[PDB]
Parts: C-alpha cells; sequence; structure tokens
C-alpha cells in the first residue's frame, strides 16, 4: 500500500480537472491525500519535513528550495505564468510612481512576490520606496476588504476577488515580457521517488494529459460545462472567471515538457536564484542547479 500527500494550490488551470475526478489515485493506485497550502513557501516547508511528497511551486519558491538543497525535483511543469497572476490596485493608483509610499501585499519568496520585485525594478523603482508587506491570499482578501492594504500581486481566488473593485496595474504576462518570466512546477521528494517511481510516471500523466485536450482547441476545451465547474470548485472562483483565468498561462504538450526539462528549466531556475540573490532575498545561488530537474517521469 502506498500513501501518498500532494500540495496542491488553487491556480484555476486544466490539470485540475484530473484532480477532481481523481485520475492520479485511480492510475497509481495510491491512496492520495490532497493538502492545499496557500502559497509555495509552506510547501517548501512540508517537503522538507517529508510531510508532503509531491507539491506544485512557484520559480521563486523553487529556486529557495534548491539553494537551501531540499532533495526535491521539477519533473513536470504546470503552466507558464502570465496575467493569471496580478497585481491589482485600488483604482486611485494609475501609474506605477502611484506605487510610492503605498501598502502592498505579497505572499513572500512568491512567484508574486518576485514579480512585485521584477516590475518595480522596471520601472525605476526601489523596492523600499513601498511598504511591501507579507500576507497570505486570504488575508490579503480580507485586508483588502478593510481598506489596510492598496493593492497586492496575487493569483486566484484572491487576484479575481481584489479585481473586482480593484484596477490591473501589471501582470505576469508583462513582467515575463520585461525579462522577469514565472512558471509553476510539479517537484517530488527524492526518496518518494527512488520507493515509488511508478506513481511519480502516474501522476505527471494524470496532469500532461488532462492539458492536452485544452492545448489542442482551448475555445472547445472551455465550452465542456465539466471543464469549468471542476475548476471552479478546485480555484474557489465563479465560473463566469475560470476562461479569462485559463487563458492567463500557457501549458505544454509532451514534446515541450521534455524539451524543458533538459535544461531550460536549469536555466530558468539558475536565473531566478540570481534576481532573488541581487534583491537580497537568499544568501548565495549555484551556478547550476540540474540536481532539481528530471525529464525521467514524462
Amino acid at each position: 500500500m502506498v500513501n501518498v500527500t500532494v500540495a496542491y494550490q488553487t491556480s484555476a488551470e486544466p490539470a485540475k480537472v484530473a484532480q477532481a475526478d481523481n485520475t492520479f489515485a485511480k492510475e497509481s493506485g495510491a491512496t492520495v491525500d490532497w493538502r492545499k497550502f496557500d502559497s509555495g513557501a509552506s510547501i517548501v516547508r512540508a517537503l522538507a519535513s517529508g510531510d508532503v511528497q509531491i507539491g506544485n511551486l512557484g520559480s521563486s519558491p523553487l529556486a529557495v528550495a534548491a539553494s537551501q538543497q531540499v532533495p526535491i525535483e521539477v519533473f513536470l511543469l504546470a503552466s507558464k505564468l502570465g496575467n493569471s497572476e496580478a497585481l491589482v490596485v485600488k483604482k486611485t493608483i494609475s501609474k506605477p510612481e502611484d506605487l510610492i509610499g503605498k501598502r502592498i501585499a505579497v505572499p513572500f519568496i512568491s512567484t508574486t512576490h518576485y514579480s512585485l520585485l521584477a516590475a518595480l525594478k522596471h520601472w525605476g523603482i526601489k523596492p523600499g520606496q513601498v511598504e511591501i508587506v507579507n500576507l497570505q491570499p486570504p488575508a490579503i482578501i480580507a485586508a483588502w476588504q478593510r481598506g489596510d492594504i492598496d493593492g497586492a500581486y496575487v493569483w486566484a481566488p484572491a487576484v479575481n476577488a481584489l479585481e473586482k473593485d480593484g484596477k490591473v496595474l501589471t501582470d505576469s504576462e508583462q513582467v515575463g515580457q520585461w525579462g522577469a518570466p514565472t512558471l509553476d512546477v510539479w517537484v517530488v521528494r527524492k526518496d518518494f521517488a527512488e520507493k515509488h517511481p511508478e506513481v511519480v510516471k502516474a501522476f505527471a500523466k494524470s496532469a500532461i494529459d488532462a492539458q492536452q485536450p485544452y492545448i489542442a482547441n482551448p475555445d472547445v476545451w472551455l465550452k465542456q460545462p465539466e471543464n469549468i465547474s471542476k475548476l471552479a470548485r478546485l480555484s474557489g472562483v465563479p465560473e463566469g472567471d475560470v476562461p479569462g483565468l485559463v487563458k492567463g498561462n500557457t501549458y505544454l504538450t509532451p514534446q515541450q515538457q521534455t524539451a524543458e526539462l533538459t535544461g531550460p528549466v536549469n536555466k530558468a531556475i539558475i536565473d531566478t536564484a540570481q534576481f532573488l540573490k541581487e534583491q537580497g532575498k537568499v544568501p548565495a545561488v549555484a551556478n547550476d542547479y540540474s540536481q532539481y530537474v528530471t525529464s525521467r517521469f514524462v
């Protein structure tokens, strides 16, 4: 008997159909505990403790984990982040210089923390000119409702909740264009991968398979009611918001997975770690993170 705990996050993307349908459990024959986490930093801690074996991480938390030598490897990409992650602000903030003096929340070391710092750099604004506060997404929504923050860089469901009364100042498709792309990845602990390689392969298959019908024709996929309902439920967003959110990333074919996992991801980690080091968020970065990536499960 195999028991596996999977740490998931709230991005509305096509692999959530497989989560909703329990495909991973059914194909692997494992008993699967799905645990929702607020952001990637707490997932890194759970992977390090061994309380989670498979987790969804942003590229920024991954780079922090790898710089700490956590025994995990990226074994597939979940998505390339675009405008599904965005900086939403009070509508009185209309231009980047209007951020100066404002209180802006991010979950610390998240992709949205990373992207906010990249955006400020692009705009010529020093991070210390903004009151950047660490809040988890639920606390961000609550502080927004109270007017205790002026804006936040967030993913669903916080992004679309704030967007109802706020304005999008930038997003991760733009930030990516500016030279600071972010990704979401799936990672696995070495000891789990060693003991249950077939189960890891089953996880990868379930996710990749679920994404292919979307990639083949996004519009047709989004008009299947069941696809929308499953994402709405797991992400915690209105059905009406799901298509916008799903189109706010790009996903990979199996050929693209193998290609990305054989070089590009390693470079992405190096670049991410380096930017974090410059911004004072990690003490040291390696010139190679090949230990933290594999194509062997796809």
